[PDB]
C-alpha cells in the first residue's frame, strides 16, 4: 500500500523561484564576470543547459569566473535568462554575437533539428 | 522583453530534473544535509524553494555542512529531499504520521495544503 502524492508541473514553478532567487542574488554560487559586469547565478542552472559550464565547474572552484573576450555583457545577460527560462528574446543588430556566444558557451537547446 | 525567438515549453520540468540528477551524482551542490550522522548532498537554491525551515537556515548561516536536529530522521528526510527536486512524494502505509511530521518540521507548505494531495498508487 503505497501513498503517493504529485504536483504537476513542479519543476516549472521550482525554476520560476530559481529566477527570482538569482535577480534577488539569493542563495547564488558563481559569480559569472563578463567585460568588467558581475552576474550572480547557480552553477547547477548553468551546467543544466551549457556542456561549457559543466566542464568548467567541474574543474574549478573559483568563486568568480571571468569569460574571455567573445563574450560580450548583453548577450551573455540574454544567454543566463534563458538557462533560467526556457525563453531566447530577440537581438535587433546582435544576433551575430549572440548565437556566437550561445554556441561558445555550448548551450545545447538553443538551436534546433 | 518583446519578441522572443525561441521557447522551450515545459523547460523548468526538464531543468528541474537534471538537478535531480546533478544531486544524485554529488555535483553543483554547495550544502551537505546531515540527519543522524547520513549525509546528503544538495543545492541550498532548490531547498529554499520549498523549505522555510531552510531558508531560514541558510541566511543565519555560512557553512557548507548543516545538521538538522535529532527529531529528523533520515528515511523521512530522504523522501523530504526527493519531493523538492521531483514534486512527488511517496511512502509506505505506515509512514504517513513520520512523513508529516517531517513535512512539518521543515516546513514543506506545498505538502499540507489545499490542491492535490496524498493518494493510494495503482
Amino acid at each position: 500500500q503505497t501513498l503517493q502524492m504529485e504536483i504537476p508541473n513542479f519543476g516549472n514553478s521550482i525554476l520560476e523561484c530559481l529566477n527570482e532567487q538569482r535577480l534577488q542574488g539569493l542563495y547564488c554560487d558563481v559569480s559569472v564576470v563578463v567585460k568588467g559586469h558581475a552576474f550572480k547565478a547557480h552553477r547547477a542552472v548553468l551546467a543544466a543547459s551549457s556542456s561549457y559550464f559543466r566542464d568548467l565547474f567541474n574543474n574549478s572552484r573559483s568563486a568568480v569566473v571571468e569569460l574571455p573576450a567573445a563574450v560580450q555583457p548583453q548577450s551573455f545577460q540574454q544567454i543566463l535568462s534563458f538557462c533560467y527560462t526556457g525563453r531566447l528574446s530577440m537581438n535587433v543588430g546582435d544576433q551575430d554575437l549572440l548565437m556566437y556566444t550561445a554556441g561558445f558557451l555550448q548551450i545545447q537547446e538553443i538551436m534546433e533539428k
